[PDB]
C-alpha cells in the first residue's frame, strides 16, 4: 500500500543530502559476509540518488542483535561497507560511529557523489529504545537521549529514504523517528510490498505456500492467515514432527517436539480441512544420532518409526517427490523456512532437491517467491514478510511522508 506515500521516484534530489535507511544486516562467519543478497537489493536505489544528482548518500543500518552496547569486533558494519564499494563501482566512507559531532560534520556537506556508510546503530540502546546491560537485564533508555539520538540523526540529511524492508516490522528510531520534511519509500520497499500484494490480493492459482522451520507455536498465527489464501500448503522442517506425532503417533526419538503448538495442530488441520486446503507433510527421513554436522545419519519413515537417541535432521526422496508434486500443480508459490538442516551438506538434500523444483516451476511460468533471478522474487524480508503475510502493520511503511 503506497499510492498514498510518497516513493523515491518523485523525490528530487539533485544537490540534497539523502540519508538512506537499509537492511544490510547480513548474514555472516568469522568476520567475512556469508550472503551479499541484501546489499545488492539496496543498489538500485543509491545509483538513482547518485545518477539524479545527490551530494551525498549517506546509510544507516543495524546488524546483528548487540543490545546497545558497542561491539566493533563481533558485529561491525565494515566489511559491509567493503562489499558495497565493489557493487557500487564507487568509494565508500565508513563512519566507526553513527551519531555525534564527527558523524554530523562529516555529513555535513560532503564532496559531489560521496557514500557514506555508517556503523552498526544498535550499538546505542536509543535505536531499540530499549537494552540488555553487562549482567544482563532490562535497561530502559530515555527519551531526552533516544530525542538526541534522532535529531542527530535528522542532521545527515536533507532528505529521508526508507528501502529498509527487512527491517519494516521495527518502530526503532532509524525507522520512524527522523525528522525531515520528505520520508521517501525507496525502490525496495515498493518492489517487496508490490510482489506480496499482487501474491496475497490477487494470486495465480492453484496457490502453493511452502513452511518450514523448527518450532511451530510461534507459526500459529502465519498458518491461520496463509490458510484462507492458498489452496495447497507443505509444512516441513522440524516443525512437522510435532504435526506427525499428533496425527500419526510417529515414534520421532529426540526429533524436536513443541509441545505447545502441539495442542492447536487440530484446529490448524480442521481449518484447512474446512477450506479446501492440501496438507502435505514429510513422509520419510535423513536421521542423525545427535544434534551435529558429522553426526552418523540414517533414515526412516512414518511406517517404522526413528529409533530411539536419533533425530530427524532432513526429509528423504519420497517426501521429495510429495513435494514435487505440488509444486507441478502450482501457478504461484510463496516459500518460507527450510525443509531441513539446509546448512549441513549432509541435511541439505531435501531443500535442494526442493529449490530445483520451484527454479524448473518458475521457467514454466510459476510466479514463485523465495524468503531471504532463477526464481520471480527473493525476498530481503524474511521475519518482515512473515508479519507482512500475518497480516500485521509496518511501523517502516507507516512513517513515510503521505501526499
Ligand atoms: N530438526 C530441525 C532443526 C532445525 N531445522 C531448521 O529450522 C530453521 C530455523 O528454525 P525457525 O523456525 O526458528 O526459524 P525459520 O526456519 O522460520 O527461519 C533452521 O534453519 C534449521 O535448518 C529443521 O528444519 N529441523
Ligand atoms: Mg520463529
Amino acid at each position: 500500500s503506497l499510492s498514498n506515500k510518497l516513493t523515491l521516484d518523485k523525490l528530487d534530489v539533485k544537490g540534497k543530502r539523502v540519508v538512506m535507511r537499509v537492511d544490510f544486516n547480513v548474514p555472516m562467519k568469522n568476520n567475512q559476509i556469508t550472503n551479499n543478497q541484501r546489499i545488492k537489493a539496496a543498489v538500485p536505489s543509491i545509483k538513482f540518488c547518485l545518477d539524479n544528482g545527490a551530494k551525498s548518500v549517506v546509510l544507516m543500518s543495524h546488524l546483528g542483535r548487540p543490545d546497545g552496547v558497542p561491539m566493533p569486533d563481533k558485529y561491525s558494519l565494515e566489511p559491509v561497507a567493503v562489499e558495497l564499494k565493489s557493487l557500487l563501482g564507487k568509494d565508500v566512507l565508513f563512519l566507526k560511529d553513527c551519531v555525534g559531532p564527527e558523524v554530523e560534520k562529516a555529513c555535513a556537506n560532503p564532496a559531489a557523489g560521496s557514500v557514506i556508510l555508517l556503523e552498526n546503530l544498535r550499538f546505542h540502546v536509543e535505536e531499540e529504545g530499549k537494552g540488555k546491560d553487562a549482567s544482563g537485564n532490562k535497561v530502559k533508555a530515555e527519551p531526552a537521549k533516544i530525542e538526541a539520538f534522532r535529531a542527530s540523526l535528522s542532521k545527515l540529511g536533507d532528505v529521508y529514504v526508507n528501502d529498509a524492508f527487512g527491517t519494516a516490522h521495527r518502530a526503532h528510531s532509524s525507522m520512524v523517528g527522523v525528522n525531515l520534511p520528505q520520508k521517501a519509500g525507496g525502490f525496495l520497499m515498493k518492489k517487496e510490498l508490490n510482489y506480496f500484494a499482487k501474491a496475497l490480493e490477487s494470486p495465480e492459482r492453484p496457490f502453493l505456500a511452502i513452511l518450514g522451520g523448527a518450532k511451530v507455536a510461534d507459526k500459529i498465527q502465519l498458518i491461520n492467515n496463509m490458510l484462507d489464501k492458498v489452496n495447497e500448503m507443505i509444512i516441513g522442517g522440524g516443525m512437522a514432527f510435532t504435526f506427525l506425532k499428533v496425527l500419526n503417533n510417529m515414534e520421532i526419538g529426540t526429533s524436536l517436539f513443541d509441545e505447545e503448538g502441539a495442542k492447536i495442530v487440530k484446529d490448524l488441520m480442521s481449518k484447512a480441512e474446512k477450506n479446501g486446503v492440501k496438507i502435505t507433510l514429510p513422509v520419510d527421513f535423513v536421521t542423525a544420532d545427535k544434534f551435529d554436522e558429522n553426526a552418523k545419519t540414517g533414515q526412516a519413515t512414518v511406517a517404522s518409526g526413528i529409533p530411539a537417541g536419533w533425530m530427524g535432521l532432513d526429509c528423504g526422496p519420497e517426501s521429495s517427490k510429495k513435494y514435487a508434486e505440488a509444486v507441478t500443480r502450482a501457478k504461484q508459490i510463496v516459500w518460507n523456512g527450510p525443509v531441513g538442516v539446509f546448512e549441513w551438506e549432509a541435511f541439505a538434500r531435501g531443500t535442494k532437491a526442493l529449490m530445483d523444483e520451484v527454479v524448473k516451476a518458475t521457467s514454466r511460468g510459476c510466479i514463485t517467491i523465495i524468503g531471504g533471478d532463477k526464481v520471480s522474487h527473493v525476498s530481503t524480508g524474511g521475519g518482515a514478510s512473515l508479519e507482512l503475510l500475518e497480516g500485521k502493520v509496518l511501523p517502516g511503511v507507516d512513517a513515510l511522508s503521505n501526499i
